[PDB]
């Protein structure tokens, strides 16, 4: 027969069709403030208690229940049994948070809420209804532009989209501070360093975070003359204006945070070569630190690769941008003259790459 | 520390945030006719060949590539290496279909295309932007009605939505014929039967499919007097008008296809009790066959449960409908007086339940 494969095949097909539902359910849990509700309660919450805290109309309680059932199954909540109140009520299910949902508790350094809201915002999703036309047109543009008629950036700067613009900014600011946790969780990367040059460090926001964890590290914020201006620092902070394609101030290490993903291979190679020279004096002790995405298709964590590819598609459909695979990074690294490198997964699906001369 | 859980937590959180992308990518592959393109080719296709077959503008080729990479990773295509054409070209990747994507080949009894298109249509997705308001309002309605101002049914019958209405109808007709495969893949369920009563069989469409596989089975289409009318049959087909809550014509087996999911427990119990009586004369040899969804949270196939819950949420947000869990079915079955039952997974995530007196 071999056609009896139909079932095993349908299952796989349907699971991918209805996956979107799990995202919408996560979106709902964060917009309803369920995490904060449970967190503020202080202990497992029952349906009714949660419903009361959310101030739901009675008819919306069973809806809350349904979403909860799915979210619980997806690991965003844990079910517990708690006896009712005053004899009559028997036993009730109580919901507790899990590591994933704790990332939804507002007012905390770990809150990824703004990113969940932004990633699943209509401005992120609605454009897909234009996907077929987008594939079949002759104009080269983002899916967002194809569906909207304008670039995402322009759309955001509209006055009628001010709130959306804030939301997006909240997502970035959140993505930026998430880097502090990256430093805290990977001190080993910076421990033996006496100096570090932050390429494209702009006005020093990133270096400031670096100093919040490594205050003795001599950091140099390197960027264009016009961006760094006359900016001054202190004993362990200085600003240098130049062109990274010509040279990079020397230091024990070169940090390239979200810098190379905006450049093609040719331009990225130059930057990496100037980075190797920037650490040459330190010999084999120097290192270059790259912070960008790295997709490893051979990884055994298929789910992670899928997530990385998923994000890659978002970059594609919204900005026509791209993320590199582990292999593309390896080629740049070796073509640049480096000897070895080490990839450390950070922030759920991003990467921290240590490159050695 | 225990806070180092952040990464493991972020991964889980992000995967669920970006899951929707995998659905949109599947949607794109079906709207682009990639399956048919490869199928019609007859053998693994290269990027360019596929691009040529789809008649893509050169700028859209890398986009095709990206979607392909993600879809391949998700198991909808298999990568193969084929040498170029005429020396200069080296080796090129070639894409082959997989069981899942073969379900996308049009013009076949197994084509689930219409369902993919319908499930991921804007009319299915856009309403989610109204989810927060929906949870916080006092009006009891579907999410679709909350976002649109009208019921899905009314929306479909608009003249401006005629094509959408056709699409939806194509999805149902496709879901209906899929039942033929169900019969072919589960002949064992009907083999020892001499007679069968198709409750709510309407005008006999389902019975006709049943006769296409079991032509000697004496089938009785039972429905309301007004729906069955004076309709006549033949040796093995007859129509009987009545009220299933009062009684069901006797037969070796009672078929309840998509009948009980439209009734509450009270009403469903009556139907099941009348079904047990309809087969009483056949003694312990009789059986009742239920075709509806059954969600088993204790199942080891978490993915299947998630898909079932996902679908359940779709029913909820669009029709305010609901699907039963294995336990709810068990209670109805035993409350009805039956002794045992057996669940057989069908059509990716639906169920066929054999109930025994
Ligand atoms: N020739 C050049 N030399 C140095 N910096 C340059 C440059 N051309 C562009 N840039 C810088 O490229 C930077 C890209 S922003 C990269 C992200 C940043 N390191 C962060 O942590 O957020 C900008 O700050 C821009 O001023
Ligand atoms: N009292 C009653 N007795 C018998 N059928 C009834 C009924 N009230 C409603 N129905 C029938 O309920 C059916 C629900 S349709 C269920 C799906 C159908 N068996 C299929 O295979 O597609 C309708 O055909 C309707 O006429
Ligand atoms: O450096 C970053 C950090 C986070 C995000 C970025 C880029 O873009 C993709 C994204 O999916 C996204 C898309 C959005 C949005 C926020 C948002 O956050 C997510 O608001 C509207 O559209
Ligand atoms: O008995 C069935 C069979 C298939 C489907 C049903 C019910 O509803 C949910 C669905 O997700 C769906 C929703 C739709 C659609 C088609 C469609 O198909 C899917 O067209 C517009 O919205």
């Amino acid at each position: 027969s071999e056609e009896s494969e139909l079932y095993h095949a349908q299952i796989h097909l349907y699971k991918h069709v209805y996956n979107f539902v799990s995202s919408m359910a996560l979106k709902s849990a964060m917009e309803l403030g369920i995490a904060d509700a449970i967190h503020n309660h202080g202990k497992p919450m029952t349906l009714s208690e949660l419903a009361s805290s959310l101030k739901l109309h009675p008819s919306k309680v069973n809806i809350l229940h349904r979403f909860l059932r799915l979210l619980t199954h997806n690991g965003f909540f844990a079910k517990t049994i708690v006896k009712g109140k005053e004899g009559d009520e028997e036993e009730e299910i109580a919901y507790s948070l899990t590591p994933p949902s704790k990332l939804l508790i507002s007012g905390k350094p770990t809150c990824l809420s703004s990113i969940v809201k932004g990633a699943l915002h209509p401005s992120s999703l609605d454009m897909w209804s234009s996907s077929k036309k987008w594939f079949n047109e002759d104009k080269e543009q983002t899916l967002f532009e194809c569906a909207t008629g304008e670039s995402f950036w322009d759309f955001l700067n509209k006055d009628s989209e001010s709130s959306t613009l804030s939301m997006f900014q909240d997502a970035m600011a959140s993505d930026s501070r998430m880097f502090k946790l990256v430093l805290q969780e990977n001190k080993r990367v910076f421990e033996g360093l006496e100096s570090l040059v932050d390429v494209g460090g702009g006005t020093g926001g990133v270096t400031k975070l670096i100093h919040e964890i490594f205050p003795h590290l001599k950091c140099t914020v390197f960027d264009q003359p016009q961006v760094v201006g006359n900016l001054t620092g202190n004993e362990n902070l200085n600003f240098v204006g130049g062109d990274m394609f010509k040279s990079i101030p020397s230091a024990d290490a070169v940090l390239l945070k979200w810098v190379l993903h905006d450049w093609n291979d040719e331009q990225s190679l130059k930057i990496l070569k100037n980075s190797k020279e920037a650490i040459s004096h330190k010999g084999k002790d120097g290192k270059v630190i790259i912070i960008d995405i790295s997709i490893d298709e051979t990884s055994d964590d298929r789910g992670l690769t899928e997530l990385q590819l998923d994000y890659d598609l978002v970059m594609l459909t919204m900005f026509l941008g791209k993320e590199r695979t582990k292999q593309e990074w390896e080629k740049l690294i070796y073509d640049a003259g480096f000897s070895s490198y080490k990839i450390t997964p950070i922030s759920g699906f991003k990467s921290l790459i240590e490159v050695y001369p």
